[PDB]
């Protein structure tokens, strides 16, 4: 009995937008993790805890969207645990920045893999979602996150004591 | 002779095309019969009237379109027979929006008809045009209908009276 | 079981009406291919293009008033295929002008003839209705249409290559 | 080593702080999972849909508040899995809600047993802070929730269809 | 040693890019040529000039967002020469359209050999970005120029020598 | 046969302003080179990118105004190969500022050749066109730049990793 709607939606593209759903919830829990950890009394980088803030919230916006598409398509969401962070401390500014940069690679690959799939299954619409709302947006995120990477390494983080400090002021505070 | 603006434009995807410009045309017509009969003094349901009226203009515009982008590439726009509804008396509210997710499902699966031919002759602006400006509308109006089909057969249309004298109120008339 | 509106509305009157709107229908597609064709690269006459798409949405404007007069005394509407227009090349500027001058003055006549179908059956409210929205709109169209095609024959058109290009910028264009 | 800010702060509410922000996120994603049940095209409840929504971001800002506690009193924020809701589907609007009673029910027994734990601690910050932030909140939502089933009941959901539809329209549309 | 950000893009499609920068900024010099030749005293059509300068700075827009992209990437800007335009003399307004016309179907050509090798190489957001911002605005353009060809072929340019200054002024001055 | 409009304007001069259009092109290119190179993700310093992308734009404008001078007074525009700039890598922010020295004062140095042959040439509206556009620029250009050369070094830069980005946000941001 499939939904009314479903046309064109293999059941693997449905399970593996599942799996997306998880993932993109997990980045929101780990951009939590990291905010939190620079709101601290003992790292004290507002910006850097605003910065990742937003990312969390933005990566809970992707969840949703992937859920409404799900529903869209006939899809049904089903939920997984989403698993706790892999640290409690991140240790510093640039270490934090090293971790998005992963994790936003990691879920760059899948999203491509997602496409991969859509596109083995001739499903257009599923592609070109991905390719609107997900593929650019990693990309410039992995960009900005590799700029800011860059940046702290020079200035010479985690070491150089005033580097975290200013790169909060300057690049995350405005 | 072809067109001078003619490049990697499949003689295929225009005739196809020109298939696809009937259909939107016909389904404007056929929303248009559905929107004629709500308006009956023995139907009298004007927020159906107005919600298929706005239907029949959108697949007009969508027709416009695909004359533009025939126009566009150098293809030639060779018009055929609008050919009747199959029905003059859609019965009820809730058969209307079951035959209109019927209409616009059998709409949806002959643009990834085109899409897949698009693809095929490797015609990605083609194939971006059908993602972009159908693909997404088709897949957003499939599940609107389903939506609606959904609340009237739960309200207890046809039979229930008020089903879709509320309906036309409540979903239709906001 | 006739409709509980229905008043001095006889059936030939109701089948007349039928027809008019089919043709009015028609000449919307007429409209609507000649406006495609000037958007053709190998044509390109813009306000041409724009002037015959008005004329094709003021053609379905006509047709859907028909409709609402119809429910609205209580006759039923009845759908019948709407013909593709005689050619798919109008040749020329002004040819699509003679074309479309000849297109109207058919309209008219036979809205002559259901003006005086509704005389002869006594139904003065189907009369007013012709006579008001319709035949005053039908003679100004003829006029403007005359006007068109005398300006461009004496500008030189077709044969005279800056006839259509001129008369497209400030006939047209304004 | 204990914080430089932290100043009568037991560990066991730093742990039963920990335990909260959990149960917080648990929460919102318990709403999440209701939102999205009725974002499906065959049970399409919007306003049912946003509500819940709302109360998913609600309980989100507020395990973020216990967050900002933790780092404020010097205590550090050890997160947990987010177990996933106990169910997929949410059957109705009324069972939903119902479920939501029981969820909000829960939270705030937690709140009363760490509220508990504050006062035997003699930590009238932390008792503070619950009082004014959490329990007042508590007993609103749980008040609502009462009040959304009891409507939802005496409209006679889920079996009467129209009682869902019309609540969705009247309550939740409000 | 790739770069810290540099995911599924192949060292083809890198290559690929840096000759499209070159093409874009070749295309932005040719048009730059014709936009000088038409602010000659002996040619004086302002127009014209103004039409290929905007062209010139648009193509160079076009450039500096693939050198965006290849840095978005990871990939590595390599410049070459820009060589200088066939021709100083481009002898009329539509022999400058004519030449602008085959340039934009060359560059059209180019880009659908790069969207090619994104697809070959599985690279979707390449294949993205070239379909949002570069196949849709050449097609206008070429599209565009086609009908300026045909216009002026039309009114008899560039014998017939108000030709080319009443489409200066008419089409090219609005 | 000279151009109607040519007086007082030696070949020389003409064969001049000719190739220094071409050197101001090249300048352009140098800048672009530059700008893309600050937006490398392993560089990323965006007001350096900035800063450089408006010299690239100034560069070509003062090409262009050239151009415009070069048809004013009836010369002819011949256009050259823009050679590639020397370097893809520029190594650092003070490097690129000290190459950007270089670059103006050659520039400059080619002004004032082609002032002195204007002299020269009894070319006074030459003369003044170079003086009043160019001369003043490039002094300016050249002290703004040594200006940011004495800056940098000062700051330590490239071996102080704060140097230039401090000098990206105070200097250069704003
Ligand atoms: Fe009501
Ligand atoms: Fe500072």
């Amino acid at each position: 009995s499939p939904s009314q709607v479903r046309q064109n939606y293999h059941q693997d593209a449905e399970a593996a937008i599942n799996r997306q759903i998880n993932l993109e919830l997990y980045a929101s829990y780990v951009y939590l993790s990291m905010s939190c950890y620079f709101d601290r009394d003992d790292v004290a980088l507002k910006n850097f805890a605003k910065y990742f803030l937003h990312q969390s919230h933005e990566e809970r916006e992707h969840a949703e969207k992937l859920m409404k598409l799900q529903n869209q398509r006939g899809g049904r969401i089903f939920l997984q645990d989403i698993k706790k962070p892999d640290r409690d401390d991140w240790e510093s500014g640039l270490n934090a920045m090293e971790c998005a940069l992963h994790l936003e690679k990691s879920v760059n690959q899948s999203l491509l893999e997602l496409h991969k799939l859509a596109t083995d299954k001739n499903d257009p619409h599923l592609c070109d979602f991905i390719e609107t709302y997900y593929l650019s947006e990693q990309v410039k995120s992995i960009k900005e996150l590799g700029d800011h990477v860059t940046n702290l390494r020079k200035m010479g983080a985690p070491e150089a004591g005033m580097a975290e400090y200013l790169f909060d002021k300057h690049t995350l505070g405005h």
